């Protein structure tokens, strides 16, 4: 549960994106930490801090928020992954972080944080080829579904990528995202993902928990099933 000395083996990798939250306070209406306790204590098998546009905390308020939030998943025993910020992650001994396109290099990122935890964002094959090349640990496909979460997110591919991208052979971790839900995350699963990514379907769920437990129980399902 400390520093990793040596990069995650796949297996681990692919255990850990079953369910995989992601959230920042701007996502919810409900109290931001309560919330990410609840996704936890329901079944998120891991989670994202992502705290960025408008109306998210910033600064001290910023790092204090996310100090809290690992907090929360040292105590369910989660591992916790930054989005972007690089330095942030490295200050608070966090277990990865999660890049796009036009983020930082995978390669120049690799070499800063050691054995972390590296996750970058695809949507094309070469860079999903890329990603590996880089360094990555797992790609995060999509958008599988509409989603207007995120600002400007690319064309919806459903799960056309996933199932490319093995049928070529590439056995990396892939977690699916955007637009998914309770009921339409067992296609995502048939294609080949490794597991489910989503803030909406918790964050802004009636009951977070329930949630959570439901998609921790559907996807473990779906993995024995394919
Ligand atoms: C693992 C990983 N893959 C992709 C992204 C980028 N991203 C693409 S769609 C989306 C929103 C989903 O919201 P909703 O579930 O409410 O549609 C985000 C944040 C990321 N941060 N981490
Ligand atoms: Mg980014």
């Amino acid at each position: 549960h400390g520093i990793r000395m040596t990069r995650i083996s796949r297996e681990m990798m692919k255990e850990l994106l079953s369910v995989y939250f992601i959230m920042g306070s701007n996502n919810t209406k409900a109290d931001p930490v309560t919330v990410v306790q609840k996704a936890l204590k329901g079944g998120a098998t891991l989670y994202q801090f992502r705290e960025k546009g408008g109306d998210a905390l910033t600064g001290e308020a910023r790092i204090k928020f996310a100090e809290k939030a690992q907090a929360a998943c040292r105590e369910a025993g989660v591992p916790f992954i930054v989005n972007d910020d690089v330095e942030l992650a490295l200050n608070l001994k966090a277990d990865g972080i999660h890049i796009g396109q036009e983020d930082a290099n995978a390669k120049e990122v690799r070499a800063a944080i050691g054995d972390m935890i590296l996750g970058v964002a695809a949507h094309t094959m070469s860079e999903v080829k890329q990603a590996e090349e880089d360094g990555a640990d797992y790609v995060g496909l999509g958008p599988i579904y509409p989603t207007e979460t995120k600002k400007d997110t690319r064309a919806v591919q459903g799960v056309s990528l996933i199932e490319a991208v093995r049928r070529q052979g590439i056995s990396i971790p892939i977690v699916g995202i955007g637009g998914i839900t309770i009921d339409n995350a067992a296609p995502v699963i048939q294609a080949g993902a490794d597991g489910v990514s989503m803030i909406s379907a918790i964050s802004q769920a009636e009951d977070p928990e329930s949630a959570a437990r439901k998609f921790r129980e559907e996807i473990q399902t779906y993995k024995t099933g394919r």
